[PDB]
C-alpha cells in the first residue's frame, strides 16, 4: 500500500487521452485496470501501483500481464482480482484457491471488505437494484482501504457510447471471450463516509460535471508513445485450461 | 456495544402499548425486533442501538430497515440476525455467508456463543425438549454479551392469546410469507449467571409477575405519533431474489 | 483445567471396586468416562473435574448427565468428547459442528492434539496396525495435556474377561443402542516423553504389574453408597433424534 | 528449523555417490527425499533433518520410515510431505486433514506459501507452461523459508539418463505402486530473491556447471556401509488402505 500517498485512478474511457496534464501531481502511485494495456501511449506511465482484473477474465489476465512484465511493456507492483463474495458474481471454488493458484496476486475483496458501510452500500444495490459500481469505482475502495486519501480520476466516463473506450477493443482474442449515477452516488459516499478527497483529471469528462478539477501544480510528465506493443489478451494452453477447469 | 449504559428490550406484545413510562430509565439504548416498525407511536423512540431479525425474514426484513433508515422513520447503528447455528433452525449457505450479503449487520450468534453457559441452556432445551426461547430473551443474552448491566424489559407477555401484538400484524405482504416458563427460567438463569439485573417497565404484563418492576426515576419523554407510516413488510424483487435464491 | 494438582483417571474395570483407599492422594481432581454412573457406590466421590464420552454415544450420554447432575447424583466442571479426528471413526458433521451443538462442552481432541509425537503414536498404531489406546489412556493423554503432572490410574484392567466392568452393564436401553501391551506402552511413551508420573491405585490388577502403587499417604475418605440411582442410560424423544439426525 | 545453520539437499541423482568428500562443511543438517534409503551406503549419515515425500507415496513412505527409524537404520527431526495446494497434483482431502493423519508431519506447502515470489514463479510455470521443478529444488525453497542461508547440493542431475540414481530402483513393492532449465532457473530465482548461496557438491555433475563448487574446508566425514538394509518401500495392510481410501 502506500497511505499519505497520492494516486491515479485510470478507467479506460476515451477521457484517458484527454487527461490535463498540468493538474497531475508531481508524484503519484497509478491504478490501471482490464484492457488498460490497449493504450497507444503510455498515457499515465510503464509503472503501475497496482492492476485490477475481473475475475471471469483473471486467468487471462494473469497470463498477459506477466508476459506484458516479460517484455517490460509494464511493471506493477500489486495484482489485484476485482472480487465481491458474491455466488452469482464469481466462481466459488476460483475465490477459496485464489491464492494457491495466484500466489504474488490479491483478493481485492480482502481489501474492499474493510470498508464495511460501503461493501454493505455496493451490496444492498447490487442485490437489491441490480445497481453495480464499475471497476473505477472498485478502485477507488481499495485505495482507501491501503491508505491513500487524495485520488485522483481519469478514464471514467460512464460509457457515454460516443466512445466507448480509449482505444480499439476490436481484438480478435479478447472478442473469443451500470450507470452515471451509481457510480458518482457511490463516489460520494465514499468521500463523504471515509473523509478523503476525489480530484479529476479531465475536464471534458462528465466527470468534470460532479467532482472538482486537480489543482494546476503543473508537473514536467512525458508522455511516450508505444510500438510494436502487445494489444490483445493471451490465450493459454489447452493444457493450462484443463489444469484451471474446476475454477471455471 | 454499550457496556455499563441501560438498555431497554422490547419485545412487539400488547404491553408494549403499557409501559409506565415515569419508570423508564433518563438514558438508555433501545432493542427493538422483527415487526417493531409496525407500531403506531413511537413508544420507546425512532433511536434504536438494535434491531433484530429471525433468519427466515432477514433478507425481506433487511430491504424493509433500510427503506425505513432512508424514509427518516428509524434510525439503528447495529443490524442482528437472531441465529443459533443450528441446521434444523437456519439455512447452513445463508450463515457462512452472511457477512458477505449484509456487511454492516451482525449474525447475533456471534454475541449469544460469548455467553457459553447460556447457549448450553438454550441447547439442551431447544434441542431434547422442543423448548426454545422468544427474541425478546435473545436479545436479553446479546446484551449481556455486549456490556449491559442493566436491562428494562417491555413488550415481552409470553402470547396470552387477548392480545396477540401491541398492533394489528394483518397485513398483505407478511401474511405471504414457546411458553411463559421457558422464556421465565430463562431470563433467571441470565441474572443469576451473569450477574445483571433485569426490570419490569410494564406493571399489568404477566412479566411482572416474576420479575420487580423498574424504580420510579421519572423522566420526561415524550411518545410522538406516526403517520403515514411503513406497516407492512417489503417484498424484492424477483431478481433479488434470484440472486439470494442460494440462501434460501 | 488444573496444572500442578493431582487427578485420578477411573476407568470401568472391575479394579475401580477394589480401590486402596490409603494410596489415595489427600486432594485431587476426577476424571470419569462412558458408564461410571452405574458404580452401586462413590468409588471416587460425587465429584467429577471432567467426564469423557465416545462420540458414538455422546448424544444419549450428554442427556443423561444433564439428568444425572439435575438429579444431584453427580457434578462436573468439564464434558469431554473422546474424538480423534478421523473419518473411519467419527460422524465428521458431528465434529465440525460439535460447539453448537454442546457449548459447555469440549473436544477431547482440542486438547489431545497439543501431544503432537502422541497424537501421531496413537495415528500410527490405529491406522496401520488397527491397535487402539482405550478410553482410560486417552483420558491420561488429556490430563497431560491439561497440565497434570501426578496421574493416579483406576479401574483399567485391559478386559481380563473373569469380571467385565465394575459393575453389572445389563442394562436395558444401554444394550439398544485393544490389548493390555497398547495401553501399557502408550503410557510409558506418555510418562517419558512428557515426563509425568503414573501411579496405580489398585495392587491387584493387572496395571500393578506394570506401573508403581502409589505412596501410602493414607487419607479419610469416605466411600458412600448410592440408592435409587440412575443405573441405565437414558434415551432422547424422537423429536430429539430428528433435530440430531444430520451429525448421525 | 535452523536458521544461519548449514544445511546439504540431496537429490537421488547418481552424483549423490559422487560428492567431494573434501567440500562437505565442518557442520550440517541433511534434506533426504522419496526413496533415498535405497542407498547403498550412509552417502550423508544416518541423521536427517527432514525428509520429503511426494503426496501420491505419503502413505506409504509414512509407513517405511517408521520401519527405518525403529530399526535404527535412519533419525529424521522433520517428516515434509512436498504438496503445492493443487488440485491436479493433489487428493484434497489427503491435504485438509493432513494433521490429523500424521500429527508429527508437516505439510510442506505451509513453508513453501511463505515465499510467496517463489510459489508464484512455481505456479505460473506449472500451470501455463506444464514446466514443474523436482523434488530438489521443492527442499531448497523449504530449507529457504526454514532460514538457512547456506544450501549444499547434490544428487540433482537433472535425469541424465546414463544412470537414472544412486542405487538400483528395480524394486518389487516400489514398482507395484521436469528439466534441467526449470530447475536452473528456479535455483537462481530462489538464490537471487532471497539472498542466500548456493554451493555444489559433485564436480562431475551437470549442476556444476551453473553453480560454484563449494570450498575445500576438508572435513574427515566417514561413509559407513549399509548391510541387510531396507531396500523396498513397504505395503500397508489393506485394512490400513481402507481407513485411508478417503484420501485415495
Ligand atoms: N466509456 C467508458 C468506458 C470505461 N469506463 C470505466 O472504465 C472501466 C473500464 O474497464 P471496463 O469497461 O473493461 O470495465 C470501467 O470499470 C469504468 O470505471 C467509463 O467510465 N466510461
Ligand atoms: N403476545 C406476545 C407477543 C410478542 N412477545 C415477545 O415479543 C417478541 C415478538 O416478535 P415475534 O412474535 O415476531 O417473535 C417475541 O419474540 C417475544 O419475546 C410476547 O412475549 N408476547
Ligand atoms: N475390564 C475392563 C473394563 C474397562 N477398562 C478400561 O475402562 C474403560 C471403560 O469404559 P469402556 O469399556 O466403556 O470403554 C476403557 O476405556 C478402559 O480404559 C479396562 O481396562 N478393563
Ligand atoms: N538422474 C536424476 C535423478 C534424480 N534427481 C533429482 O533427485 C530427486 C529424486 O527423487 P525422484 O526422482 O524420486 O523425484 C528429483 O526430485 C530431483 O531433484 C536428478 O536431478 N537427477
Amino acid at each position: 500500500g502506500s497511505h499519505m500517498k497520492k494516486v491515479i485512478i485510470a478507467g479506460n474511457g476515451p477521457s484517458l487521452k484527454e487527461i490535463d496534464y498540468s493538474r497531475l501531481p508531481n508524484d503519484f502511485d497509478v491504478f490501471r485496470c482490464n484492457q488498460f494495456y490497449f493504450e497507444d501511449k503510455y498515457y499515465l506511465g510503464k509503472k503501475c501501483k497496482a492492476v485490477f482484473y475481473n475475475p471471469s477474465l483473471f486467468f487471462e489476465q494473469y497470463y498477459t500481464l506477466k508476459h506484458l512484465i516479460q517484455n517490460q511493456e509494464y511493471e506493477t507492483e500489486l495484482i489485484m482480482c476485482s472480487n465481491y463474495n458474491q455466488a452469482h458474481l464469481e466462481n466459488e471454488n476460483f475465490v477459496k484457491t485464489f491464492y494457491d493458484y495466484f500466489p504474488d496476486a490479491h483478493l481485492g475483496y480482502d481489501f474492499f471488505k474493510q470498508l464495511k458501510d460501503f461493501n454493505a452500500y455496493f451490496k444492498f444495490h447490487e442485490i437489491y437494484f441490480n445497481q453495480r459500481i464499475t471497476s473505477g469505482v472498485y478502485m477507488c475502495a481499495v485505495a482507501i482501504a491501503l491508505g491513500y486519501k487524495e485520488i485522483y480520476l481519469s478514464g471514467i466516463d460512464f460509457y457515454q457510447n460516443g466512445s466507448s473506450y480509449a482505444f480499439d477493443t476490436k481484438q480478435k482474442n479478447l472478442l473469443k471471450l451500470h450507470s452515471k449515477n451509481t457510480d458518482i452516488k457511490a463516489l460520494e459516499f465514499l468521500e463523504k463516509t471515509y473523509k478523503i478527497k476525489l480530484y479529476c483529471l479531465c475536464p471534458n469528462s462528465l466527470l468534470a460535471n460532479f467532482i472538482g478539477l486537480a489543482p494546476n501544480l503543473n508537473s514536467n510528465f512525458i508522455i511516450q508513445e508505444k510500438n510494436n506493443y502487445t494489444k490483445d489478451i493471451l490465450i493459454p494452453s489447452s493444457e493450462a485450461y484443463g489444469k484451471f477447469s474446476k475454477n471455471i
